[PDB]
């Protein structure tokens, strides 16, 4: 029963997948270091900054009530009940920052709307959340996968990968994400060899079984992935067991996390992944690296985090071995800012700017929470927050690279993505930015390192022999057969053989006909 | 400081929600006791549970407990209270299902909460059509029909008496608005125009209502006013009309229904009103039960005392600093109590949940009549889809079995769309409601037994009637309003809307019905 409760004049609830999904009968498992602990600290970071800022909510201290979602929608939902009992020890919640997984953000959203509690997600990308008729108190600093799916399909359409396999996570993230892709695929004449999907309480066999099925479609060497972070790790490990090798094209679920490929790097080599377009928040690196078990007591999960990151033990762990060097530290050699940290910070600041404007509007005489704001109107708040437009928390260089945080009419963020390629050049494995997507695809193909040093081929059928075969399309529009032609016929075009006619014969290259002698 | 509730343990527990108290006015959350739709309905659930707990053929071996809460007639409050039902699935009683919501707004919000934890819910009075949408309210069912039908019965009654020009007033919320929306659609199809569409709502005071009356008055021709309002709001509107002594022929939905409490203190303003209510029949055994209740033998209902003091204008030792202690011989009886119109639906709702749990226990626990391990943790999703397919004869408390006394649900989880039409009379010096018809699929009513307002069957049309002596009825663009064109002295009225030349040698009769020959 861990949580972070910090009092304040106004309190923001927070939800993070601090722990991985519990396996079997347990509800929570291992620590999610980057997407759990880091992101949690980024909200703590943002709250601290805002509490030191004399121009944003001066006179109104922001507190928090942060809870673990353990990467499970049902668990996050039960936890969230904590945010609403509040409006009846318990802290009144002005708004909630959170949900990483779309499924948890959705369920939490169905609960928070009942009590008019605004919610801002910093990572939930499902297109379902754009529906303001169902999630009317939900907003997010990231875009809907309606766009990510387009970026992925256009990438395949570029390298002409017309025959691919897809595996998607069960849940609102993977399923709706994969559906969007399928639609985008059709429109670009891309066929799906086989559509697999893993899900809830799935064990090895479920994944091993997916690898087998992918293998049963040898021609489909490129496999599209729209899977949760946890499931991705599982699928990669499975491929590693039977040493399966495909060119992976995964969504942000996998993203640019090295943790997903750890221990199966050669299997994911050459993979192409996507992640929302972002830039690290510099002041955050300083904050996070200054954290250690001695100065960070407000984060009840930090000790378990520390022990797992460094393979520790102090006096607060199970019956293990190897105590830990008091000189260990989070630093430039073992830490790298999580890709979505920026969105966590701007989500919190968005809520703050929305409360600030509301306080200036209802409390014109003081900087304090006046009686008129004693009981917040969350409906108004949400429609005082949707219209917000401000420059990304100080923590962002320039102001011309469109560093403005604001929301769509659907409460969504801008659909900008970056494309990455998992390389290893320097002995070590890393993600290199090899392109991006803003409205049209963009990537310099020369910097990409493929699997098996060769740009992958993923088509239904083998290419026809030149010397004489014509391309023949059967019933579908992806597969075909090759029909060698009569020695006296030439290829008027790729799919049609025609008689050169009397006195004539086809040219060595079969492009035309030359006259016969004798 | 003291938030009351009823907690009775059992092998299985049913949550309950009833508007025991009226909406609180101003800063307070709850107000006066709602006697009929509050206390009665509450006790009808306690009644049903007792009977079930004595029935050896229904849930024998499994005692039903309850967790009944007050909604104070407010969705937000009902919502906060319901949280109690979900925390339970984590002192607290585990909820197998919830019986409740009277007002649609509370049933809807509660349904939005309960579905998240797959807790089945059966409402005994919420009629909003929205609730038929199993894509949003997938854990909700009800023993009553959607107003999709009630609105049709109302529009067909107007179309009958040719009331083509009417005003409407709807309560803000899912009951009044969706209800009035259905009527508006039904009206158009039957060529009925709406003079003015008013609507009262949340935190509304006198002026909001007085203002509605004034606007109704600004449409004198529309003498018939259609109402689709909550009980509480209805009472306000009628009180408002009573102040400026405004008089219209009211056609109200079940919200008003056949409650005498709505008209009390303004009976002459509501005289001749026509109201609808769901077709039901009193549950005889309940009369006996409710009548045997008194502050001495009914300690399990923590609201009964307040109830008592208000019904009789009492005081004992558990009340404010008032006067007049109360006669220890008072008693609820045939002279001061009449079964609330929807009691039958509360009993059936509760019985439906029991039958659903009963069938599930017989299925999952084949060796005993006890709640076996297999059912220690109920699968609410299954319960709901074991409960939707339920079909049984109305709790013993219903005579015959041929008048279709079978409780079941639509594919939408709704009940059957059958209504009764009532007329507010006063013949015997006292005001009362008289059944003057009913609606099953087609309207039906014997016009002769109806007592109208101002002893004359109302006229509710757009334009003033044409002068006889020479005017012809003329229809412009719509089918509700018209203009009257006096005719030439040499024209007669071949028909109400047509003037024709009598032709040479002839001249129209004083009456204008024909032409007579000219002398000279
Ligand atoms: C097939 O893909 C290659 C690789 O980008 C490209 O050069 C070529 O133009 C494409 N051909 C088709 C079918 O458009
Ligand atoms: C309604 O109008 C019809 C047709 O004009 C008429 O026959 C009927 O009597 C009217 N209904 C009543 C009873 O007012
Ligand atoms: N975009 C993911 C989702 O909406 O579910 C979210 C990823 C993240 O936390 O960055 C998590 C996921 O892997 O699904
Ligand atoms: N049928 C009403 C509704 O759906 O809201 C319900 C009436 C009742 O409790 O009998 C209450 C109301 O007044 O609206």
């Amino acid at each position: 029963r861990r949580e972070i409760k910090i009092e304040g004049d106004l309190v923001l609830g927070g939800l993070f997948p601090i722990n991985e999904k519990g396996t079997g009968t347990e509800e929570c498992g291992r620590i999610n270091e980057d997407r759990g602990i880091q992101r949690l600290e980024a909200m703590l970071f943002a709250i601290d900054e805002i509490n030191k800022d004399n121009y944003l909510l001066p006179g109104v201290k922001l507190g928090v009530h942060i809870l673990d979602t353990c990467s499970r929608d049902t668990y996050a939902l039960e936890q969230s009940l904590e945010f609403v009992r509040a409006s009846l020890i318990p802290l009144l919640i002005a708004g909630v920052i959170g949900g990483s997984y779309s499924s948890v953000s959705i369920q939490v959203a169905n609960l928070l709307r009942l009590f008019q509690i605004p919610q801002i997600s910093y990572a939930s990308t499902s297109a379902k959340l754009s529906d303001k008729s169902r999630y009317d108190y939900f907003a997010r600093t990231v875009p809907p996968d309606f766009y990510q799916a387009k970026a992925m399909a256009e990438i395949l359409r570029f390298f002409n990968w017309t025959y691919v396999s897809t595996v998607a996570s069960e849940g609102d993230y993977g399923e709706t994400g994969i559906e969007a892709f399928e639609q985008e695929a059709r429109l670009r004449n891309i066929c799906i060899a086989t559509a697999e999907k893993v899900g809830r309480s799935n064990i090895r066999k479920s994944y091993d079984s997916v690898i087998r099925e992918l293998l049963q479609k040898p021609n489909a060497r490129v496999v599209v992935l729209f899977m949760r972070s946890d499931d991705s790790r599982e699928l990669i490990a499975a491929a590693n067991r039977v040493n399966a090798s495909f060119t992976w094209v995964a969504s942000d679920g996998w993203g640019a996390q090295e943790s997903i490929v750890k221990g199966s790097e050669h299997v994911a080599y050459g993979a192409i992944t996507l992640e929302l377009a972002s830039h690290p928040v510099r002041q955050f690196d300083r904050y996070f690296q200054s954290l250690n078990p001695y100065n960070n007591h407000r984060n009840p999960w930090f000790r378990d985090f520390w022990e797992q990151k460094f393979q520790c033990s102090l006096q607060n762990k199970r019956n293990h071995r190897q105590v830990c060097d008091k000189h260990l530290a989070i630093d430039s050699s073992n830490y790298e800012q999580e890709s979505k940290i920026m969105f966590v910070v701007n989500a919190v600041y968005a809520m703050a700017h929305a409360l600030h404007k509301m306080q200036r509007t209802l409390c014109p005489q003081t900087t304090k929470l006046c009686d008129a704001m004693k009981i917040l109107d969350g409906k108004k708040l949400y429609k005082e927050y949707l219209l917000k437009i401000q420059f990304t928390a100080p923590f962002n260089p320039n102001k011309g690279a469109d560093s403005i945080v604001k929301f769509d009419t659907f409460g969504d963020g801008m659909g900008r993505y970056n494309v990455f390629n998992l390389q290893q050049t320097g002995g070590k494995y890393s993600y290199l930015k090899v392109g991006h997507w803003a409205e049209t695809l963009s990537l310099d193909v020369d910097s990409i390192h493929w699997s098996r040093n060769s740009v992958p081929t993923s088509q239904c059928s083998d290419p026809c022999a030149p010397n004489e075969m014509k391309n023949m399309q059967p019933g579908d529009v992806c597969c075909w057969i090759c029909i060698p032609c009569e020695p006296y016929e030439y290829l008027v075009d790729e799919f049609t053989c025609m008689d050169c006619g009397p006195g004539q014969w086809p040219t060595a290259d079969l492009s035309g006909c030359y006259n016969l002698p004798e």
